[PDB]
């Protein structure tokens, strides 16, 4: 047991493991998308460049979780970054679904690793999931729900036009 | 009696307080308009930053209506601001055209304000509608039937390509 | 539904509906209180400029729940706002106390709204109310004990004199 | 009772003094430790600093909570300061390892303050632990713990020259 | 004995550690002096500032003590810090008369610092106490009471007008 | 058969991917050794923080190949990211030794990869290979060799003054 070790119980630490790997999935899947808007036969510069931005940051938010992990005295286990069930995106307003989707199945692991952490009166880990994850959780979901609006209002994605011009007046 | 009332009518004092509900209420509309703008399935940003900053400039006409009133002798008498009429907005053009049918109304009232001051044969009152608010408020129903026109030739609001495009490149 | 709603109660989406309105009761009566001051025959300019700006903080506290709604995926519907039952504030020291009184029932609203929030397993809605509300809340009280302190103190509300002296030394 | 308590339970208050107590003993601990480096026997420059700036740190905590009693309408009572259990901290590697067990204590306390402040249903005082206090207690703790560990890789007590060049290139 | 020691005779020695632990107990009771003021039923908000201030430096004080003692080729040697003589500071004339008589008390233990360091022939522990206390405590001693002269010429602490206007024009 | 593909064989598409995979692969080993030198039983920033930006850059080598792969018509497929065979890299020296087998290894695969681009007469992608990846690659093994050598030399890793006085002056 680790010197710098206290109120941390076991179950929560396996669970800030599960939660590393799972943001590490979604900045695969986000680099996933980001180069299928890259080929030349989509060519959408700015869809790129979005979910390249926003790979980067699930990067950053899982490299925060192994800080936290070694400040409380846990040991960080990775696993397998599995492969994006997809390859083909389809088009732009497939592809901001299916990260709406992604985005709302990682809150909901945020939300259930939150009520573990108060089952086991961890106030420290409770904060810290508060301040710095669910706080922006509902941010990007309200983000991705609003491109998502504005696609279909535009009459996407049988008309390209839409994608065209959102790419730029939004995304640009 | 205030010891700086002169010629300074009591129907005039009650005449000022009815505005400045009608000012007040005028706002609240304006709110209830942006943040359904803001909704996730609405999604247009600029629509709720237009008719925020105008939420802005109605609250700051009723301000400078009281500090009138203390001015001159007059005290406030403050009624509820009634709940606007509706709380879902259907859509850009929509919004639009009830706004002018707004500022259509108070524009009345302040034109039914200014025939009162002039058989009151008060001066200073009407010099100070005059110059503050019936400039603007002309100034603003021009300026809504500009935009209620192009929103009409655009092809609002049965093209949702339209409210993006008339989004992004005139309040923008 | 909306697309962006996860983890919200329906009975949450009421209670922030509820606490919209009283935030927004709040900054009508800061501005009665500031325009009382502003009167000829009370003539304390610092007293209103500190109920102006007061009433235009808690209209900053009321667009930001509006904002968490469309956040959350919830919908807001607006009710009448209530008159301040006061329209004469007798004096510099019963302005002081009516607002303390008012800021303790906004605190003990925002604290039934964080018992409903801790119940239906919402530790988002919890926070949000923690870190934007709740220490301002306690803050402001604090704020106004010292003042409501001071007043009695020197000589309010019978001795003008101090009612003076406060406006120009304290709140300016 | 004050004009200003609500929602303050008198457990609750009470156990913030506990801490303002606690928060003060640290601090005179942290500083019999200083200025046993100081000394020309040991004479290790920035063990001193180092534990001086600790020093400064947790007076600092004790100012917060006795600027939070009066926030929330307690009263600050305060005790004698005990006097640290060690007037000779033997080495650097000794002192870091009381000092880590000093924080862990701390911890500790601050631990059982949130559980006895969320059995109090007080939402406020259970942030301004968790803002405040529970995260740069394990940022002081992970760091002490990386201080005894390098210390003894390098072949501390027993090897001077480790304390030598540990206190130039870690804490200079 | 220590390699640096010199003409530091035992008596003295002694003499500095318990001048270091009386000057602690002073910080103590100027903290105890500040956070009273900052009461909500008191409220004198540079009376805190003050207070907290000479606080700060008599803390100061201690650490060049401790620093002379290592200096010299002592050691020092802590004990407890008592609690000060009440909790409740009733006025402002009250508590900076506390102050007078507190620091007259500490004056009273560095005059027989010095004559104790005169006598055992230490010339630089009396030019030390010489330079660096025994003229700012006159300095100290000087301006409290005018601090004191002026509080019951306005007509404190009976008229609070006065212990307010003091706050504000003279410590402000 | 994409309208951008010109001179780019079935084979040198999909040893592009297998490439994709390792250079990610050999990104995840070094967040790894990263997060392991910050653990409070090992305590080596500078190690952490090398170990860090070694892979961001294996990160952005595989960023610029799946540029290449849509630049010229070929498709990216992603498999999963294997996780490394090591949770815990002993020392300092072994994981500087891991690495420097690292990216032999992964030389040894481009190596292989230009000797492909030659039998196919792909003289584009001979030389992305050599401009962007083949001199890097000994730049890494070279500086890897003389992290390895120096580490051996001061008594690594059974000396740990060793990996301590080697952490503070070389990568730091």
């Amino acid at each position: 047991t680790s010197q710098v070790r206290q109120n941390y119980h076991q179950d929560s630490e396996a669970a800030i493991n599960r939660q590393i790997n799972l943001e590490l999935y979604a900045s695969y899947v986000y680099l996933s998308m980001s180069y299928y808007f890259d080929r030349d036969d989509v060519a959408l510069k700015n869809f790129a460049k979005y979910f390249l931005h926003q790979s980067h940051e699930e990067r950053e938010h899982a490299e925060k979780l192994m800080k936290l992990q070694n400040q409380r005295g846990g040991r960080i286990f990775l696993q397998d970054i599995q492969k994006p069930d997809c390859d083909d995106w389809e088009s732009g307003l497939n592809a901001m679904e299916c990260a709406l989707h992604l985005e709302k199945n990682v809150n909901q692991s945020l939300l259930e690793l939150h009520k573990l952490a108060t089952d086991k009166n961890d106030p420290h880990l409770c904060d810290f999931i508060e301040t710095h994850y669910l706080n922006e959780q509902v941010k990007a979901i309200k983000e991705l729900g609003d491109h998502v609006t504005n696609l279909r209002k535009m009459g996407a994605p049988e008309s390209g036009l839409a994608e065209y011009l959102f790419d730029k007046h939004t995304l640009g």
